[PDB]
This record gives structure tokens, sequence and C-alpha cells, in this order.
């Protein structure tokens, strides 16, 4: 349906967040990745991320969009995928289903955005 809130995306990224959070298959993800448990990790990974930065991020007013958090999002399981040295491990077992239960959720929220502006476009104030 039809969609008309451009702010709405934050508070619902927030609510996404806290069931994350929630979840037992988040945490190795909550925090940065401990080089003294993973000493070899930056030589594998350009860009660590984690949930709470992530959060972190949007609480400060520093993402425009709910696509801009989403690709924050997909870093973090890009990079155990990147560092796992089986596709049978346990911690990449939990960033796969932890991504499907994200894209599951994300995918409305991204719509309504999207629907919003264009509605904001469809409206836009040209003869003052």
């Amino acid at each position: 349906s039809m969609s008309y809130d451009i702010q709405a995306w934050k508070k619902q990224c927030e609510e996404l967040l806290n069931l994350i959070f929630q979840c037992e298959d988040s945490e190795p993800f909550r925090q940065p990745v401990d080089l003294l448990e993973y000493p070899d990790y930056r030589d594998i990974i350009d860009t660590p991320m984690d949930f709470a930065t992530v959060r972190e991020t949007l609480e400060a007013g520093n993402y425009e969009s709910p696509m801009e958090l989403c690709k924050d999002v997909r870093l973090i399981f890009s990079n155990s995928k990147a560092y796992t040295p089986s596709k049978r491990s346990r911690i990449y077992s939990m960033s796969n289903e932890l991504s499907a239960f994200f894209e599951e959720h994300i995918s409305s929220v991204l719509s309504d955005y999207k629907s919003a502006l264009r509605f904001h476009k469809r409206n836009t104030i040209t003869k003052r």
C-alpha cells in the first residue's frame, strides 16, 4: 500500500535492531570482533562492522536513509562469510540465519520509504 511518512523508517529500524539483539544468533556480532581472540582478523577484513556501531550511527542521526543502514548490516554478514574457514562453521551458521531474518523484516521498511519519496515528488510545489 502507498505510504506517506518520509521519517518512519528510523523508528522501524530501532525496533528491528531490538529484535536482533534479543535473538541468540546475534551474540557474535553485538560488539566489534576482538583482535585478541582472532589475531589475523584485519589481514582478511578491510572494514569491521557490528550491531552496536549500527545502532550508535542511527541514534547519532548519521544515516540519511534506511538504504545506508541496510548496507552496514549487510557488511556484518559478508565479513562473517569472508572470515569463516568453513561454510559449516558455528559463527557463519549464525550469521547466515540472522541474514535471512533481517532480509524478511527490512523489505517493507525499504518499500515504504521509497513510496513516501515518490509521494513527496508528486507534490513538489513550483508555483510559489
